[PDB]
Order: structure tokens, then C-alpha cells, then sequence
């Protein structure tokens, strides 16, 4: 007779735990993101072998781009090349582009570590460096590593504000991330104020256990995930989010693979009645907002189905 | 003996309504958007205490940007600052940057309502207004409210074409939003033609009940939902969408929070061998295409499971 | 007594195949995309009835834009109009814009194939063709078909690298598309190596049976699906992706509809203290990364529910 109560207790435990009498609806969301703060750059680099001091300020129209869906990118490090005009000129001398005669590199080929098509004229580049000229935007941007001190090293002091509006299409529920009547001056913390939406780059990077400098030398991918477990029944009703953060990049730095996150941005202009462009190689962290969750509500068909299943189970148990 | 038929009737009702004999699969969709129409601007603004006239025309290359996934932005209002050179210059005098001596604002402190780093030497700015100069782009963008008449109030007179292509990966089904051989010169209405994809901005703004000449001042977020409910079984086969619109913005107008939807655009150029740039503070309505739906197909395993469940239920009912 | 074993065999088959004893969790993903390769353009065009030669080379900062979520765009063909000043000038003479008197077209009427607002002055434009001038950017970009040979016809030779990081928030599982210690230099193939993420545009276009040149005239929408079927149980544990491709565009080429994928890009500048802009109509294939999948783990409550259901089923079968 002990098993008769045991199966009843187990069914009650299952029903209380998994909420099998609850119909679950998916999430439909919309994310708004605002990045504040300004940065100050002051350092020196070696452009083409010549020392050059780069100093100035960056406001919220420089280190960012208009949001693409639910994500946002932040400038961290950049390599600048200016005064590029289209024409024939020798490339940066590497192992694969070096030559001693026109026989080595032939016209029409396209190496995967070079831009343009070479013509097969192995001429001296600089200080008796024989490379064959390529058709591209002169001067070709010499491939160099990112500076050891991060240019946008103050990016850990920036602030971000995230507004989330989730919907449940099965039911008549749409809710927001910010309840009306709460303070706006705050800083997120796992213990002090979980509900605080304002994050800080230093804090989110420290939570994952990675230092900002190493992750920012070449950039990476970061992810803020928001879990929405909401009970829409009349009793014990709550719809509140939980925030966590994870590194979305493999963090391997393989030579064959492509470490971090980077791209090239080209700005065009016309001067002296000829077109020209400036190229910035950009390494920065891209933050992805991953919002997910479920919404539960009371339904009778699923409850009846589960009741029938557990009735069959306990009847079979009572049979033997 | 009435219950012995009541249970069967309720089981049949549940099977017919909830479609428990139908395996369900989620949605994989794709959105293609094209916005047309032109806008004419003719108004007067007050910049730096001087009255200026802004007149001209914007076409589809102006008031929008290339689509970012399933979303599109429309320019509605802008504040322009032209001719910024980078250096030390006084900022806009607020209630926190004023001074009576250099000691009011320290050197190196980063204020949350100022772009640049003040140096700690506060001098007059205009009409004997003492502020401490910051190292930023000059002249500093004048903090002012958006003009009371919308510079692009004709934005409500626009048309947008949306093509949706959804898939059901579990089954073999990929369908579109528009069928072949139908008219393409129409206007969406809830009763006249639900299948019309061309959405007039005035129509979508009036369906929700919010006047266009109010949210256009600071922008906003709107969500267009294309709900799909397709029965992929051979019998009673139909797969058609239903369009709905909602306001995805809080619309609380909180001073502490950031109402509307605004961002800063920066355009760089070079004049007299000096790198300058132009700022445009942009307010506009960002439209989101929220697409969701579940595809249903007849399956034997779920039918058998539900049959067993109702067998248990009505057997228990017959027992007592 | 044969049915007694038959129902048990059917239940076992259903459990083994449909994996009803397995709890399924949805997918939370992130996509990183890198596009390599360079293009060379050398052709002749007819602008304003005059022959011109377009020659140059485009690198990875020209034929693309920064990634917008899980998608990326590639330039394929462009029509350029340089040096536009904003003022009153005649438009392109078409059927709906031609006139013989000022009364044919009235001021303030916005036709739906036009950029600008006419003032009602039917003046000569070229070869004694009378049209009423509109207020817009001049010269107005003449409407013409794209050149028959694609300008970026070499775009089919480009390579794209895709990195996928999928998550299962229900469980403790976050995995990646590329495993560590695997060769990077490779080309994707269904039989040779289906795990290589490096996709070739020519290869993917040929896989779907559509020639690259034909769809490159007006562009299109491409869809790459990554399907994940991962079993998280300790036994028979495997979680690897499968790659599929299809065309996301209707490919109807209806005159009323809008064939292909295209958009207008405007680049602003200042010359002689006058603001001018350059317009580029762009046709190109937009690639979408549709990633989806499910994660299966071992759970006891679903197993018990299905066990009870089959208990009722075979008990009813044995009853009659
Ligand atoms: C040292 C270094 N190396 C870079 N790339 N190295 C590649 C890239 C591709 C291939 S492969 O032929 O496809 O296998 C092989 C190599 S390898 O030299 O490491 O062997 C880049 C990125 O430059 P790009 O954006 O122009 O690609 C940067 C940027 O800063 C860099 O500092
Ligand atoms: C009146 C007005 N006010 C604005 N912002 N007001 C803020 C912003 C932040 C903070 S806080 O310190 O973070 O708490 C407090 C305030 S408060 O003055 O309302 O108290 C902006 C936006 O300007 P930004 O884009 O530069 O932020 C505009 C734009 O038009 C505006 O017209
Ligand atoms: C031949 C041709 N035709 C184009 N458009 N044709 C339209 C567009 C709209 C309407 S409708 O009034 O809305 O029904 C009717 C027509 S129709 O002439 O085919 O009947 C475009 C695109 O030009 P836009 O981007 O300026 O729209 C291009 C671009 O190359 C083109 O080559
Ligand atoms: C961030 O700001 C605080 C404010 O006092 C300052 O102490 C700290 O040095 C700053 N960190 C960086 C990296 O600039
Ligand atoms: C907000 O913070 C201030 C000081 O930081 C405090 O005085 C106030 O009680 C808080 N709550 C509200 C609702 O203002
Ligand atoms: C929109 O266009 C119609 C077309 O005639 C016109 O009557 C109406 O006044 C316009 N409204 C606005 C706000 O431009
Ligand atoms: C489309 O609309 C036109 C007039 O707007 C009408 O004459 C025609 O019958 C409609 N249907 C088709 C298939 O053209
Ligand atoms: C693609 O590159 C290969 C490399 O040899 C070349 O043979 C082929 O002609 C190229 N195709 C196009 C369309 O440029
Ligand atoms: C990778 O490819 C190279 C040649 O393409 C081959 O020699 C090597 O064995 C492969 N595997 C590894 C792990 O390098």
C-alpha cells in the first residue's frame, strides 16, 4: 500500500515541478540599445617605419555604428591608411610576394594574401626590396600587428542601456524590461541590483573571467543573454528577466584561423579632381543580445491529457 | 449513461480544436523590404541664436539606410552641425558646466553630459558666459529640442513593400507572402484587402491609434507581425498570413529615461588639408518585421499517444 | 496473441525513432562571417548617350558592408551618377513625365515613378524633348537596365568563412561549428568534405542549379541553412551540423513586382562650398545564414508520461 501513496506523491511532485498542466508559448522580442560615454586616445605608432603621434577624443559618433537588429559594435583598435589612389604600385614585401625576376610572379594571378592583380614587373619597393607591382589603391596598407597598448583602452568605462519588450503571441501578453517607477541612475550587479539594465563593459568582461586588454587587442564577440521565465496564471504571477553574459568567440587565436573580430572600413572623397579613399582596419568587440524564454498559462486540454496518462500509470502500478 | 457519451464528445472537441493529432514545426523566415516615396522639406530653424531656412527634397537615398535584417529605419527629424574641427573649445553652457573660476571643473573628469575632456581653464563663451573648454570637435553640438513641426511630416505619406518567405524545416514546405498572378497596385486595409502587402505609413500609424504628428518628434519603435497558421495536410489545406501592428516603445516620456529612438550620424571629409566632420542627430521611426508561425502536419505517433491518453481517461471515467 | 507482441514492437519502434523519451530544447545561435577575395572590373558603359570605360579593382572594403547580424551583402553590379547639386532641373523623359504644354503636369503632384517635385514648366531637356522640371538632385539618374555582362562577374570566385556557435539554454551545452585541430585550407563539398565551412559562391550557386551570371544581373537572395541535430545523452553522443542551400527569392521577374535585390547608396561631399552627392544603384546577392536545430537530452518525466500512454494503449489492445 506504500507504493499507492508513492506514485501519488511522485505525480504531484512532477506536476508541481515541470508545470505539465501549463501551456508554454515562445518569445517574440524587440531590443533597444543606447551606448554612452566618450573616450580619449593618446599614443604613438610607427606608420611605414616613421614615428607618428595619434591623439584626440572620440564621441558616440565615432566608435560605433547604428544598431543592426539586436547587437552593437564598439571600436577598440584601428590601423589607418590615408591618401589611397587607384593605380599600379608595388605591394608590401612578404615571403609570398618577394621576387628576383619577372619570371616568378606572373600577370593574371591573384594571391590570397594580396589585393589586386600583379602585372609581373619585379621592381624595387624600398631599400632594394624587389616586388612586382600590383593594381590596387596605392599605397597598399602594410600588414602590421595591433599596438600593444589598446587605443580605445578606456572602453571598459563605457555604459550601455538596454530596453527589452517581449511578446507572447499565443496569449494576450506583452511586457517590458523596465517597470514604471524605478531609478535610472544605477549600475548592474549580480547581488546589489539584478534588475538594473545599465551594464558596464569592465564588469561584464570581469564576470566572464577575461581581461579587457587581452580580449581587446584583436577584439572578439560578447553575448548578453536574457532569460524570461514568466507565469501568466492568476496566482503566483511574475514576469521578470535574468541577465547573464558569455564569451561568444572560440578564443583560440589559431594562426590558420581568424582570431577576434575585425573588418575594413573605407571612406571615399574627391580631391584635386581625382577620387581617393582612406582605409581603417578595425578590431572591436561585438555585443550580441540573445533574449529567450517561455511564457506559461493555464490550459485544460494538456491538464486532461496528463491526468489521463498518470491515471493509466497508477492503475498499471496498482495492477502489479 | 450520459457521461459515457459526454467523455467521447469532449475528447472529439479537444482533438478537433487543439489539433492534438497534428505535429507542429517552428518557422524559419526571410524578409525583403523596399520603401518608396519622396519627401519635401521647407521650414525655418534657430541655430546658435540665428534664424536659418532649410528647404529641399529628400529621396530614398536620403531618409533611410540599407536594411539590417528584418527591420528598416526612416528619417523623420534631424539636427545638423556642420564644420567641426578637432581641438580645445568651450562647450554648451548647461547647469553643470558653468563656473565662476577655474576651480569649478577639474581637469580630466569625464562628465556624463559632455563630449570631450575639459582642461580646467574656464573662460567666457557668449554674452559673458563662463565655461571650461573641452578637447572635442568644434563647435560643440547645440543641445536643443526637436522643432515643433516635423521636418519630415510627409513621412506618413509613404508606401512600403514587404515580401516574406517562410520555411518548415521538419516537413518539406517553403512558401512566400505574395502568390503569383495577383495585383500589385493596392493599399492594405483590414476589411478591403487583408492580403495586400503595401502598408501606408499613415494607415499603420492610425490602426494603432497614435497620431503621427506626435511620435514623429522623437521617433519610436513599431512592430509589424505577420502571423501564419498553415495546415499542411492534404485536406483543408491553406497557408495564408494575417497582418497586425503594435507600438513596441514604452511611450512613457520619462525625463530620466531616453524617449523615442535617436542616434548620431557623423560624416567625415577633408578641407584645406584639415580633417573635419558633420554631425546629424537623427530621430526616426524604426519598423521591425516580427514574423512567427507554426506549421502543422498529420502524424501517426502523436495521434496514437493522444488516443492512448483519452483511452485511459474514458476508462477511468467508466470505472467510476 | 500476435497483436500482444505487435503493439509492443510498434511502441518500441516509435520510442526508438521519434525519441519520445528525449526532452528537446531549442537553439540559441551566433554567426560570424568573413568574406575574402578581390574583384577586377574592366568594361564599357553608355552614360547619357556617351561611351565610357570603367576599369579598376575592388578589395574587401568595396563590394561589401559591415555585417548586419546573420547576413552579408556582396556587390555585383552598379550604376553610378556623380556630381549632383540640389535644385530645379528637368527629369528623365518617360511616358508619364513627357509634356507638350505647362498644363499637362501640375506643380505639387508627386508621381510614383519620380524623384523630386515638379513646378509645372515644360521646358526642353535634350533633342527637343519637352518635360517639366522638378526640384531634385541634378543631373537626375537616368533609368536604364544593368549592363548585360555583369561588372563583378568574378564574384562567383569569392570564398566565405562561417563560424557558428550554438547554445542549448535548457541544458549546459554550448558548442561551435569548427572543432579544434582541423585543417583550414579546404573547399566545401557534399561528398568530399561536408564539414568544411569555407563556401564558394560559384559552388553554392551551381548546387541549386541556377547560373551565377543570370541571377547576377539584378541580384537575389541566397539562403544557407545550418541544421543541428545534437543528442546530449552520454551514450551515442554526437552534435554535428549539416549544410544546405536554396534560393530565397521568388525568381518571378514580374514587371509589376520588383525582381532581384537592389538599393540606392548616396555618398555626400562638399566642393566649392557647395554640398553635392554621388548616387549608386546597387544590385547584389544578399546571403542569409538560417541556422536552426534541436538538442535532445535524457529526462524521466516525459519517459514516464509516454510509458503510461503506451501502457493504456496496449492494455486497451489486450482488452479487445
Ligand atoms: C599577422 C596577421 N595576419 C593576418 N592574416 N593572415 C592570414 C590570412 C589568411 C591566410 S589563408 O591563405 O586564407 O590561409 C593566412 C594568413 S597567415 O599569414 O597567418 O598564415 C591578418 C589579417 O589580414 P587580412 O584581413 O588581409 O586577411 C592580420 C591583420 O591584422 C595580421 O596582423
Ligand atoms: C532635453 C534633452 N535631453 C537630452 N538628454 N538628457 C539627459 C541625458 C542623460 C542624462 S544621465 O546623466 O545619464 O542621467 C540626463 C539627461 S537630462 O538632462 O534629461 O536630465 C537629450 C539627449 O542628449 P544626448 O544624446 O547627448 O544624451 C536631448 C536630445 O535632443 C534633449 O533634447
Ligand atoms: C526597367 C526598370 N524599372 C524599374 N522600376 N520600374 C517600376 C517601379 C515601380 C512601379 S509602380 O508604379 O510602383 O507600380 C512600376 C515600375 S515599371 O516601369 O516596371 O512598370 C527600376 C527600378 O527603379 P526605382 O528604384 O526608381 O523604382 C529599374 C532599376 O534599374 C529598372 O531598370
Ligand atoms: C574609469 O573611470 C574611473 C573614474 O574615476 C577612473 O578612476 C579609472 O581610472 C578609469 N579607467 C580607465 C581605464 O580609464
Ligand atoms: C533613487 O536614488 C536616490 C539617490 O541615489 C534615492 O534618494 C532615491 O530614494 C532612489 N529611488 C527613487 C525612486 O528615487
Ligand atoms: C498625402 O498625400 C495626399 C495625396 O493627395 C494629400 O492629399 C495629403 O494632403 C498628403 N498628406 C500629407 C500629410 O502630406
Ligand atoms: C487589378 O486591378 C485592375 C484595376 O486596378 C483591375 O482592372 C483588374 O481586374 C485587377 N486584377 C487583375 C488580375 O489585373
Ligand atoms: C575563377 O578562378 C579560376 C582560377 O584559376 C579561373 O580559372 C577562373 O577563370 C575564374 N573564374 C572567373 C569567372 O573569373
Ligand atoms: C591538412 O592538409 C595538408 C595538405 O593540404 C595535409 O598535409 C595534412 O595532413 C592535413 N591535416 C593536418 C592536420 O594538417
Amino acid at each position: 500500500w506504500i507504493f499507492h501513496a508513492l506514485v501519488f506523491s511522485y505525480i504531484s511532485f512532477a506536476l508541481i515541478s515541470d508545470k505539465r498542466y501549463q501551456k508554454k508559448e515562445p518569445l517574440i522580442s524587440s531590443v533597444h540599445t543606447k551606448v554612452k560615454g566618450i573616450a580619449e586616445v593618446k599614443a604613438e605608432i610607427l606608420e611605414n617605419g616613421m614615428k607618428k603621434m595619434v591623439s584626440g577624443v572620440f564621441d558616440t559618433a565615432d566608435y560605433t555604428f547604428p544598431l543592426q537588429g539586436n547587437s552593437f559594435f564598439v571600436m577598440t583598435n584601428f590601423i589607418k591608411t590615408e591618401g589611397q589612389q587607384q593605380g599600379l604600385c608595388p605591394d608590401f614585401p612578404t615571403a609570398r610576394t618577394i621576387c628576383s625576376s619577372d619570371r616568378g610572379c606572373k600577370k593574371g594571378r591573384m594571391d590570397p594574401q594580396s589585393k589586386g592583380i600583379q602585372t609581373g614587373r619585379c621592381v624595387v619597393y624600398k631599400e632594394r626590396l624587389k616586388t612586382c607591382e600590383v593594381s590596387a589603391w596605392c599605397p597598399i596598407e602594410e600588414v602590421k600587428d595591433a599596438p600593444r597598448p589598446a587605443l580605445l583602452n578606456s572602453a571598459e568605462n563605457f555604459t550601455v542601456l538596454i530596453k527589452n519588450n517581449i511578446d507572447f503571441p499565443g496569449h494576450n501578453y506583452t511586457t517590458r524590461n523596465i517597470l514604471p517607477g524605478v531609478n535610472i541612475t544605477c549600475t548592474f550587479h549580480k547581488t546589489q541590483n539584478p534588475q538594473c539594465p545599465i551594464f558596464r563593459l569592465g564588469d561584464i568582461f570581469q564576470e566572464t573571467g577575461d581581461s579587457f586588454s587581452d580580449v581587446a587587442i584583436q577584439g572578439g564577440i560578447m553575448g548578453i543573454e536574457i532569460y524570461w521565465d514568466c507565469n501568466l496564471d492568476g496566482w503566483f504571477h511574475h514576469c521578470r528577466p535574468k541577465y547573464s553574459f558569455r564569451r561568444l568567440d572560440d578564443k583560440t587565436t589559431s594562426e590558420s584561423l581568424y582570431p577576434g573580430y575585425n573588418f575594413r572600413y573605407a571612406k571615399y572623397y574627391k580631391e584635386n579632381n581625382v577620387e581617393k579613399r582612406t582605409l581603417i582596419k578595425v578590431f572591436g568587440i561585438r555585443f550580441d543580445i540573445l533574449v529567450f524564454g517561455t511564457g506559461g498559462k493555464f490550459n485544460v486540454i494538456q491538464l486532461a491529457v496528463y491526468i489521463g496518462s498518470v491515471i493509466s500509470y497508477f492503475g498499471l502500478a496498482t495492477v502489479f
